[PDB]
């Protein structure tokens, strides 16, 4: 690849559309080159939260699923730091929604949105409506967190959407099983119906 640019990159992080637009209206940089822990304008743009930016970054067709060095694409940054208008425009972009987020559990990118941000969550399940079931590294999906802490009605989202309650974590527990160590007597009776 080409050239980077650290002040391209801050300029896309701290949200200064006409300065990210002086710059590459040049057209020195390639902006898909990625500087020394991997970043790209574009996880810069979605990790700050700079919708403007995002779509005139997509519109010079950059690349959507370079990762940085902790393994994360833009659509992870931007789930992950709370920016779910951000997180639409590049799901419609066809950015890939079967991607981990940071941290030990290995929490798919829907289980994130679906502990924060409905609409997001429906937005990824509508590309892949299997994502519902994916596990994380404990063999947990998003029904095990809503079993132990949640309500009825949250039960009743995940179930809507196939959120299949056979399903055993890595211990050998069902969400059922969970809710019950919880003592959750609400989520339990849900789940039991």
């Amino acid at each position: 690849s080409g050239k980077s640019s650290k002040a391209l990159n801050e300029a896309a992080e701290q949200g200064d559309l006409a300065k990210v637009k002086n710059l590459v209206q040049k057209n020195k940089i390639d902006l898909n080159a990625q500087d020394e822990t991997g970043m790209t304008p574009l996880m810069n743009a979605a990790m700050g939260g700079n919708l403007d930016i995002v779509k005139f970054l997509l519109s010079k067709k950059v690349n959507l699923e370079l990762k940085n060095n902790g393994g994360e694409t833009a659509l992870a940054f931007a789930v992950t730091n709370d920016a779910y208008d951000v997180a639409e425009e590049l799901i419609k972009a066809g950015a890939n929604v079967d991607i981990i987020v940071a941290g030990d559990e290995g929490d798919t990118l829907f289980m994130r949105a679906a502990q924060n941000n409905k609409k997001t969550a429906e937005s990824i399940l509508a590309k892949n409506k299997s994502l519902i079931n994916k596990a994380n590294t404990l063999g947990e999906t998003a029904l095990f967190a809503v079993a132990r802490y949640g309500t009825p009605a949250d039960i009743d989202f995940l179930i809507k959407k196939g959120a299949d309650l056979k399903l055993k974590n890595k211990k050998g527990q069902t969400a059922l099983d969970v809710a019950k160590e919880a003592s959750n007597q609400d989520t339990a009776k849900a789940l039991s119906k």
